[PDB]
């Protein structure tokens, strides 16, 4: 088992990990995920077993006010998947307090996440990973002109 | 009728109305309010009318991501709020519509607010003004150590 920081040789592994976690094109994956490597406040990790990527952790550091948070800034995960066979091996909470260590760099205290209200197997693996619910919220939008 | 951003001069008909829209104490609220005064990314407007404040709206930039929203930086809605009395003035429209205007200046071009799910009142005052629903989101938290 073993725990790598994304980068541009990483990238395939990391788009078809990426691929199953969320529902985007591949276009706008690449371009998303390639502005993150580069970005200052943004964790790309990747886990690796006999050569081959089994999981991934998405974070960043929030400045901006995250729902149900008491400090700022404050750790924040995007998202977290895990190969369905790799599932049940304790890889994701590896990589989540490898997390926590590269947010407490930054001197923050607090990790934050969110799913979406629908998504109770997301809900289930943050219990598992240690989080706490706070607060459930209704969003909205609306067209500058 | 007339629309005036908050002001030091203003704090007291601010705070009145800004403690009913956010439980708390006086001398926290007034600790905020002097920190967004002087926040460029933060709009305080005060709504008047027979020579009283009837409205207020507080609303800030994000350029961090925010759910439901498809660009970058948007305008958020922090809070808002009228006088039960003068409800269908058509004073919340007004103020929505100045702070898109604020909003503009930094090139928003989508305008997001958030709310409690339980808060069905303030889902049916967002429809209203021209927001559509969006995403319904749980939050977690979690300390770090
Ligand atoms: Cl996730
Ligand atoms: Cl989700
Ligand atoms: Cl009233
Ligand atoms: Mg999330
Ligand atoms: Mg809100």
């Amino acid at each position: 088992m073993n725990i790598k920081p994304a980068s541009e040789a990483s990238l395939k592994d990391w788009l078809e990990l990426r691929n199953k976690l969320w529902s985007d094109s591949e276009a706008s994956h690449l371009q998303e995920m390639h502005q993150l490597l580069a970005e200052k406040y943004a964790l790309q990790l990747l886990a690796y077993s006999d050569h081959q990527a089994i999981a991934m952790l998405e974070a960043s550091i929030r400045f901006e006010y995250v729902n149900g948070t008491e400090t700022s800034p404050v750790g924040f995960l995007e998202g977290i998947y895990v190969l369905p066979a790799h599932r049940r091996s304790g890889v994701a909470t590896m990589l989540i307090r490898q997390a926590e260590v590269w947010a407490k760099q930054f001197s923050c205290t607090e990790f934050a996440s969110d799913a979406a209200l629908d998504n109770v197997i997301s809900h289930a693996m943050h219990r598992s990973l240690g989080f706490q619910e706070t607060e459930k919220v209704v969003y909205f939008s609306k067209k500058i002109d």
